[PDB]
C-alpha cells in the first residue's frame, strides 16, 4: 500500500493465516506482491536481520542471541506485534479412547528427561492407563523439527526445558504431525489447534486454564520513532482489524484480546 514487494518469512503455524491476510490485502491493494516463506519460525530472524523478509511470523518470541543479530546491524530490537493465540494441541488418532493427560504425563510421553517431575518412563498406551488391546500397544510419536517454533516453545512450556524422545518422528510441516496422527491409530502429536481435522482429536489438558496457551507474533523492523514504511503498517492494520481478526477465527485459532489488539495499533502508530 500503494505499491511495492512484501516478503514473508518464518511460522508454519502461521502459514494459512498469512496466506488468507495476504489475499485478503492483495485485494485491496493490487499493485502489491507478496511472497510467502513458512519453513518455521527459526528462518524469521536471519531474514528480517540480513533483510529479505519485511514480515517475520514466530509462534515464539526471538531468543537472546536472534534479538541480537537483529540489534547489531539495526541498533535497536526488531518488534514482535500479537496477531492471535494458539491453544498449542495435543493430536491422537480420531478412535484413540484417550480421556485426558496431565502436563506431567504429556511430558512423560515426549522428553528424555521428564523435568516436570513425573517417574513414569512411558512407552505404552497402557503406560497411560489405556486397557485391552492397548495396554502395551508403542506410543508412537510425531512432533515437528527444531526450526519450529512451536518445536522450541513445547521443549521449554511442556518439557520443562528438556530434550524430545531420541524417537520422535520429525515432520517438515504442522500438516503433516497431523496427518501423520490421523493414520496412525496407535500415533500422537504436538501442533497449533488450528490445524485440527476431523482425522484426529485433541486431547483434554490438566495441571485461562489451558496451559499450553501462546501468543502468535509477526516480527516487524521498527525504528524508533519512525513510522513503519507504508507497505508493512497497511498489512498490519488488515492484521489487526476486526477483518482481519475473523480470518483467524475462521482458520480455527484463537482471536486476539480486543485490548491488545487495540495497544498493538496503538504502539504502532497505526
Amino acid at each position: 500500500g500503494v505499491s511495492g514487494n512484501l516478503s514473508s518469512v518464518g511460522s508454519d503455524t502461521l502459514a494459512n493465516l498469512m496466506t488468507m491476510w495476504a489475499e485478503e490485502y492483495k485485494r485491496l491493494y493490487p499493485n502489491v506482491n507478496i511472497q510467502i516463506q513458512a519453513a518455521g519460525s527459526s528462518t524469521a530472524p536471519p531474514a528480517l536481520t540480513e533483510g529479505t523478509a519485511n514480515l517475520g511470523p514466530m509462534s515464539r518470541k526471538m531468543k537472546d542471541v536472534e534479538l541480537q543479530a537483529f540489534e547489531q546491524k539495526y541498533g535497536y530490537k526488531p518488534t514482535a506485534v500479537p496477531v492471535a493465540v494458539d491453544a498449542l494441541a495435543i493430536f491422537v488418532h480420531k478412535d484413540n479412547p484417550i480421556k485426558g493427560l496431565t502436563m506431567q504425563q504429556v511430558d512423560a510421553i515426549f522428553s528424555a528427561t521428564r523435568l516436570c517431575g513425573s517417574k513414569q518412563d512411558v512407552k505404552t498406551w497402557g503406560d497411560l492407563g489405556l486397557t485391552g488391546d492397548w495396554a502395551k500397544k508403542p506410543v508412537q510419536l510425531f512432533g515437528r523439527n527444531s526450526v519450529s517454533g512451536t518445536y522450541g516453545y513445547f521443549k521449554e512450556e511442556a518439557l520443562c526445558k528438556g530434550d524430545f524422545r531420541p524417537n520422535v518422528n520429525e515432520q517438515p510441516g504442522s500438516a503433516s504431525v497431523v496427518q501423520s496422527v490421523s493414520q496412525s491409530l496407535n500415533g500422537i502429536g504436538y501442533s497449533g489447534i488450528g490445524y485440527k481435522t476431523a482425522s484426529v482429536k485433541t486431547v483434554a489438558l490438566a495441571k485461562g486454564t489451558y496451559p499450553l496457551s501462546r501468543f502468535l507474533y509477526v516480527y516487524v523492523n521498527k525504528a524508533p520513532n519512525k513510522p513503519l514504511d507504508p507497505l508493512e503498517a497497511q498489512f498490519l492494520k488488515l492484521v489487526l482489524s476486526k477483518t482481519g481478526q475473523q480470518v483467524v477465527v475462521k482458520d480455527g485459532y484463537i482471536p486476539l484480546p480486543a485490548k491488545v489488539a487495540e495497544k498493538a495499533i496503538k504502539e504502532l502508530g497505526l
